[PDB]
């Protein structure tokens, strides 16, 4: 039933002459796919550029963060309202790499996902438990935290037509490998837990794996009935890879 | 012997319809200027679209803030490249609202300094004490320690080119304001501190006053002499408004 979505998150970086490039190979790799919806989150200042570039693709827009007001006197910071206006719809919240970077809260990416709902804009909520969590046997208890600050404070129609990135921190550049039967397993708890309070919001939740997927991995995770897609790290900076990933998801979900 | 800068920050505050307008207003009113030079610091993601609308003016690009990184895995950050790369000159950092909303350090904003340099950008450092430091007597203590962080780390050549903002921050929201006369006496304290170090370089640096500029007030601030320019809030959303500022900056350093 439910239509899978193959997000890249190009993190930091882009040009102007890098986006032209990238988005025009991937409206080229890209062409006569039907069956996988697909977004990029370009850096904020090439969202406009890249959205421009993307007329005549099926190709949709995003972007890597906001912040939590709309307007005022918040020097440096990113709106909603500014992201909705400017074509930007899938909206990645609580990357690993901003949760400990940048020390965000579960309680503060929670209030980002609030302001994107009210702006009737798409959250890509990430999620994810790291080395030491895994180690413990903590996963669906990180997991679940993670789920619940938005859940618990918002209810359970905070995600209709939401999308969650589980990301193995764990097992990203680590030497550690998550086999596809171990995302499924991540998945279904993702799912079932959601479920426990609305199962109809559980059943259209997009979950996509945000572990280590390339040609050798998209065919095993795809066919796996609780993965969604893939939200795409460096192999959404090269067209050709990101468009394997992209046509197996399609092929999967057939 | 300085020419004066009057800079818009825009905060948070934007849309294409926005920029559109305020630009095309900002070409009209500042068409006739030549005693000051103009820059403007749209959201992140109106830098392109206002650059292109300036295309043909005077009027300079710039941005609220930059991160550490040139490029890699850092989800939802800011790179100098890509700032330079979209157009932008002109790069505030260490605002007031993220020395306190978001906890920049001063060495934190000394290393953005840097990265801007190595880019060819402008930083405009911003510095400034807030109600408790000013009460306790500290303006010069803390105006001088924001300065050290850059100055004592790399050098008074790091200052040329350069534009320091000052904000009196104990000003903000508290029904207070500073004098001509006390801004003067600070923007005064600031650049003979830079000449201690090197006389030459403090005396082309740009010192903008970065309290509460607006139509009224400028003449006043700009007719004293270790004022150079204004870092405009509010007032740089209304062309008309922005104008007077340019043009009484323009007046008084003519």
């Amino acid at each position: 039933m439910r239509h899978p979505l193959v997000m890249g998150n190009w993190k930091l970086n882009g040009s102007r002459h890098m986006v032209h490039e990238l988005v025009s190979n991937l409206r080229k790799e890209l062409a006569g796919v039907a069956g996988c919806a697909v977004a990029i989150a370009p850096p904020e200042m090439y969202i406009d550029m890249a959205k421009r570039e993307a007329e005549g693709s099926h190709i949709m827009l995003g972007a890597q963060n906001v912040d939590l007001n709309l307007s005022g006197a918040f020097t440096g910071e990113t709106s909603a309202a500014m992201l909705k206006d400017i074509g930007a719809q899938y909206i990645i919240i609580g990357h690993s790499e901003r949760r400990t970077y940048h020390k965000e809260s579960d309680e503060l990416i929670a209030k980002k996902f609030a302001v994107l709902k009210e702006q009737g804009l798409t959250p890509v909520l990430c999620i994810g438990e790291t080395e030491a969590e895994n180690e413990a046997g903590k996963t669906e208890e990180v997991c679940a935290r993670q789920i619940d600050a938005v859940l618990k404070t918002q209810g359970a129609a905070a995600f209709e037509g939401a999308v969650i990135a589980y990301e193995p921190v764990w097992a990203i550049g680590t030497g550690k490998s998550a086999t596809p039967a171990q995302a499924q397993a991540v998945h279904k708890f993702i799912r079932d837990h959601i479920a426990k309070v609305d199962a109809n919001i559980a059943e259209q939740v997009i979950i996509q794996y945000g572990g280590s997927v390339n040609a050798s991995n998209a065919a095993e995770l795809f066919a796996q009935p609780d993965i969604d897609g893939a939200l795409v790290g460096g192999a959404s900076l090269k067209a050709d890879a990101f468009a394997v990933i992209v046509k197996a998801a399609e092929a999967a979900k057939q």
